[PDB]
């Protein structure tokens, strides 16, 4: 159980659930890496502690709110060493003026690349990142779920969260961080899922322009 | 000096800064009476923009980048504060209290309407105190649009950095209000973590209200007109 998780194990349990890169007109190319990507992060999230325990509805609901917020902060994640570029695939590396080669998408490009530079001006590590990863499935869809069940769903996402809380918190400790910045640097990178909230809109909103849970359903069942 | 501030005096300042409740303003459609109501704040959030700790110090051109990406978060967080009395229904103004049902009378309104009940109903299960609340909403002002400035320049780097210490003294006092009511360390950093990703949602319903209002002189245009005051 998630619950009886210490955190060293949590840390171990994310970093083991890793999906793997994926390899690669330009909205062609992206929509195939994604949809790839996607039947993947199915499985990553099977392994999220916590998550299978939750009703086959409440896993296609997070998933359904939370997959371009995780498809983002990878790609958020490994662009970090390549500073105005976005590392879409290891062979589909791209710079704003081919950002720009697509109507709508420069400003989304332009908030995924300050995040990216976000990220390596705190030296944000590997295993921070799975926990964050991880908040976004499980915190992206709660709050849109009055039932018996849906309270007892809640319950246990809201305690697994508490447990990813304490890991992120113990990594700081033992990266030997005060009191005091452990909290700042919590609130520093908690705050950094909001902006992501938000290009994940600003995405939809402009994939939109040009049914999912059927297809999360059938692939969870 | 807004950095050399104490946790007390942070609070203290935050409390005093809340911009008063309106009125609705009718004779006793709704979209008329929302928009007019929120016109109306917009006017007061100005005002208790300007006294938060920190946001005066910046630039006229960030004050209204901030602004324009916050203000309807703020709005909406006022509006899940004061409606934590009144379970199913959103209290938009003491005039105004609406359920569900006139939501749904606005075409488009009433998903946005549940997240909102369902935001009130999580602040009232959490106990969410007054000075949690006024240190949320400070903290959305300064981090919302805060990764959609333009220039990398000198001037830039400055203000980025005095907006993340504000941030960071922001969450130190919001963990000495929680270590004040005896939670221990653990429970501080949880209850932190809750509140901050209440955030995330609150810029979801935000980026789903302003699509909305979309299909109902520019904005940026207005705020600098009420921001760049003279001094005569
Ligand atoms: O360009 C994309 C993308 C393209 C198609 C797409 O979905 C097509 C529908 N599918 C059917 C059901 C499931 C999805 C999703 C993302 C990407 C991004 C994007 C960046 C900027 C923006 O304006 C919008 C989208 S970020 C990103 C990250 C990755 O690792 C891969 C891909 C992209
Ligand atoms: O209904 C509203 C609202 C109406 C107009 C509006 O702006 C009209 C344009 N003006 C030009 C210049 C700037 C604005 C803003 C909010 C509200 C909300 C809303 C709730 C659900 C939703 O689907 C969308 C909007 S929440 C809220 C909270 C408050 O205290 C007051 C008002 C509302």
């Amino acid at each position: 159980l998630a619950l009886s998780l210490t955190a060293d194990q949590m840390v171990s349990a994310l970093l083991d659930a890793e999906p793997p890169i994926l390899y690669s007109s330009m909205m062609g190319l992206l929509t195939n890496l994604a949809d790839r990507e996607l039947v993947h992060m199915i499985n990553w999230a099977k392994r999220v502690p916590g998550f299978v325990d939750l009703t086959l509805h409440d896993q296609v609901h997070l998933l359904e709110s939370a997959w371009l917020e995780i498809l983002m902060i990878g790609l958020v994640w490994r662009s970090m060493e390549h500073p105005g570029k976005l590392l879409f695939a290891p062979n589909l590396l791209l710079d704003r003026n081919q950002g720009k080669s697509v109507e709508g998408m420069v400003e989304i490009f332009d908030m995924l690349l300050a995040t990216s530079s976000r990220f390596r001006m705190m030296n944000l590590q590997g295993e921070e990142f799975v926990c964050l990863k991880s908040i976004i499935l499980l915190n992206s869809g709660v709050y849109t779920f009055s039932t018996l069940k849906s309270l007892e769903e809640k319950d246990h996402i809201h305690r697994v969260l508490d447990k990813i809380t304490d890991t992120l918190i113990h990594l700081m400790a033992k990266a030997g961080l005060t009191l005091q910045q452990q909290h700042q640097r919590l609130a520093q990178l908690l705050l950094i899922l909001s902006h992501i909230r938000h290009m994940s809109n600003k995405g939809m909103e402009h994939l939109y322009s040009m049914p999912l849970y059927d297809l999360l359903l059938e692939m969870l069942d």
